[PDB]
């Protein structure tokens, strides 16, 4: 886990993003696919398709939402190793099932801070809190076999 301090910083930077959940959740998903095109392949309707096709999809919102709703729960529990344990196991177990592994989260990690910053400048130290949090995610993926 993260320390309460770290956790606070991550929450603080997240607040503005989550404020506009629907629009921001969609933008995050699109930004990922733009920066890391290979990632669209892990999704049926999105593979073959262009970012423009994705943006136009009636499925976008359902996909990106689930992502934001879970991230929010990770942000909430970050400083409680216990909750994280369980959350991390279940998250990795689910992704590996789909063929997604840490390399994909290394990508998320890479572009995350920049994404948050495009919404509102984060507090000092928030960038490191997210990398740490994504770190926890990457490690869980590696333990789950990918
Ligand atoms: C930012 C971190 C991410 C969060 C918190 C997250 C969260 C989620 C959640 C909670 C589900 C289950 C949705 C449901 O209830 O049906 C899910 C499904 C899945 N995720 Fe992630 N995800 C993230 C990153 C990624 C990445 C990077 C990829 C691919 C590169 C990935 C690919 C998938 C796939 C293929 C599914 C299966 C669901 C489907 O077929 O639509 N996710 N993820």
């Amino acid at each position: 886990s993260l320390s309460a301090a770290e956790a606070d910083l991550a929450g603080k930077s997240w607040a503005p993003v989550f404020a506009n959940k629907n629009a921001n959740g969609l933008d995050f998903l699109v930004a990922l696919f733009e920066k890391f095109p290979d990632s669209a392949n892990f999704f049926a309707d999105f593979k073959g398709k262009s970012v423009a096709d994705i943006k136009a999809s009636p499925k976008l919102r359902d996909v990106s939402s689930r992502i934001f709703t879970r991230l929010n729960e990770f942000v909430n529990n970050a400083a409680n190793a216990g909750k994280m344990s369980a959350m991390l196991s279940q998250f990795a177990k689910e992704h590996v099932g789909f063929g997604v592994g840490s390399a994909q989260f290394e990508n998320v990690r890479s572009m995350f801070p920049g994404f948050v910053a495009s919404v509102a400048a984060p507090p000092a130290g928030a960038d490191a809190a997210w990398t740490k949090l994504f770190g926890l995610i990457i490690d869980a993926l590696k333990a789950a076999g990918a």
